[PDB]
């Protein structure tokens, strides 16, 4: 039958970059004989203004109904000073991955070829290139453990969260790193702080366990606050980095920035089903929202990574992926890719959509 | 009376690097008429060879013993497949901060003139400099929250971790952040989670309940992930970083490694009392040991430190501060600081602390 979409666009440039998104998907959909059928959801900020809560039932019905979730970004400053449980991100995000258990977020980052210029590192190490997977636990740790609140009063006042895992939620997580190492590099990268937390003692015990199935792939364990100056020096050496949950929050964001080209990151939050979220990883932008300025590869290969995981859709998936190659080595550039001088050749949101759905359907 | 130091040299270079700062304190102790008297104590990897732990009774009593503790640096390869709490860095530091109500810890970190270019970031944001003072909460958070552990067996086996903060923890800490800031560039940028966890929650509260004693200074507020981010596109920006424990560690190893330069930074761990454990804010570097190839400028500005903040001797401090500098703009770097062409130019241990000392005589 019909693959069943669930759109929730949100806030900010999430609307316009959808719309690229949905227009590269038409043209696959022609392409590969596809039929998948999209239904629009309000979350985040537009939620708020229009339902009065950033998740409304009928969108988390509606996400129920769907083979997988196709999500913008949510968030802007027009909902910043809310109660925290009330806000666009917090409020959206946080019950969608705990609801549908996505227990899996995969982060890709890399370099792409012409553009290593644009990293914000040292010009010697951004020529080096990198390539590297963050796969992030998604429902454990301390974002989703209890006891969590306060007590007290005046100085005396104590809040406290509590970081739980057990070895069934590390291993599930590391054996999807291990696999994707297998299909890649070879190598993974723990991160954790073993030397601290009694989950990462846990933790690092549990992904020995695991190694043992994969004696091809390299394991190696650091402790976070070296991975965070590691990443700096030589990200060319990591392959998958494998992380919990704060640490891997915390660690695909640096890698992300080293990049220097967030609009190209993309993000799939997966539960054992293979239903997921993809969304880009940037922010709702909402300084560029309605310009056509915005970037809509991020979103763009959210769809691909759609396709890929929750659609078993792979010849599809990678059709976007080499069209978005396409663009980049074909003099088609958003704005914030073009250095200050060759800035006169940017091109809009749609210009970018049009050229990547037309490669598509050229057979790219 | 004579000042009552505790010298725990450690292992790998701490010993040659903390020769070179008694030999550049004994030239301030003439210069400014100090008495200073010292005790040296086996601590961590060297603990564990001559007494079966890392942190003897007879090391924690000299310490309790002292106006302060001048600490090179633990662990090696030797002592890192022991058990978690019998390791060296774990098994010394976490209870000498714990004991001794070690709260503030100071980590001061800039990009030097001159050596713009040992940064991994790109040269344009290095020309720009940096100099951003981390002012990390040490004894509070998920480090020492109870309770840890784990109970159960197999698959269904946990591991728990709980963070905690009062009102109390928070302001103490916040109010050195805020003073620091209003002897700087009058900004606190404080780092937290607080679209995930409570203890954050409470951290921005608190911290906005302790900004309205510095109507002098800008406060602004950023989640952990980003930080890591923004501190690679614009360091130039940030004056005064306040951390929880987990937080400082992970954000003041990242601008650490973004000077380019670890052989220069020293930290401070203290008391509200102004005793202090005072150290280089790089590793035992076991590789180099015994060479004299070691940069010992990290251990003389901790004996920088000490002065200032346990002996209350700002001048004494400052001249070393000083001598630093001249040795630095005076061609005078050890080999890790030099490109790799202008390398034959190194110093050794000895000649930077020959060098420094005689500044100090001097009179710079
Ligand atoms: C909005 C926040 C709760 C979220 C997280 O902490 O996971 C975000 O930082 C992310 O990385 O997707
Ligand atoms: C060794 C470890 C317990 C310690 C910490 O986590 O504080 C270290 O990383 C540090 O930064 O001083
Ligand atoms: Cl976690
Ligand atoms: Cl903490
Ligand atoms: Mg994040
Ligand atoms: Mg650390």
């Amino acid at each position: 039958s019909s693959y069943q979409i669930a759109v929730l666009a949100g806030d900010g440039i999430g609307p316009e970059v959808m719309a690229e998104a949905r227009k590269v998907l038409k043209a696959v959909e022609a392409r590969f004989g596809l039929n998948i059928e999209y239904t629009e959801y309000d979350v985040g900020g537009i939620a708020i203004d229009n339902h009065g809560c950033p998740l409304p039932e009928a969108t988390l019905k509606g996400c129920e109904a769907a083979d997988a979730i196709l999500f913008g970004s949510v968030g802007g400053p027009k909902w910043e000073k809310l109660p925290p449980n009330e806000q666009p991100e917090r409020g959206a995000l946080l019950p969608l991955r705990g609801h549908f258990e996505l227990f899996c977020n995969l982060r890709p980052a890399k370099l792409h070829d012409g553009l290593e210029h644009m990293s914000p590192l040292r010009s010697d190490i951004s020529a080096r290139g990198f390539d590297v997977l963050c796969v992030r636990e998604l429902t454990g740790g301390i974002y989703f453990g209890k006891p969590k609140g306060r007590q007290g009063e005046g100085e005396s006042e104590e809040a406290f969260d509590t970081m739980r895992y057990s070895r069934r939620e590390i291993s599930r997580i590391a054996r999807i790193a291990f696999e994707a190492a297998r299909g890649r590099r070879k190598k993974v990268t723990s991160v954790d702080k073993a030397n601290v937390l009694a989950c990462s003692v846990l933790w690092r015990q549990v992904v020995e366990e695991v190694a043992v199935d994969f004696p091809d792939v390299e394991l190696e364990h650091i402790y976070i606050d070296n991975a965070t100056m590691q990443l700096l020096r030589r990200p060319d050496e990591f392959d998958v980095m494998l992380c919990s949950n704060l640490f891997g929050d915390i660690l695909s964001d640096e890698i992300a920035m080293l990049t220097g080209s967030m609009g190209l990151l993309s993000s799939a939050s997966m539960n054992s089903t293979g239903f997921g979220l993809f969304e880009p990883a940037g922010g709702s932008a909402p300084d560029i929202a309605g310009k056509g300025i915005a970037n809509p590869i991020a979103q763009i290969l959210s769809a691909a990574l759609m396709l890929r995981h929750s659609l078993k859709q792979e010849e599809a998936a990678s059709a976007i992926e080499r069209a978005v190659t396409k663009a980049l080595n074909s003099g088609y550039l958003t704005g914030e890719l073009l250095s200050s001088d060759q800035r006169h050749k940017a091109k809009t949101t749609v210009q970018m959509g049009d050229f990547i759905a037309d490669a598509v359907k050229a057979g790219v």
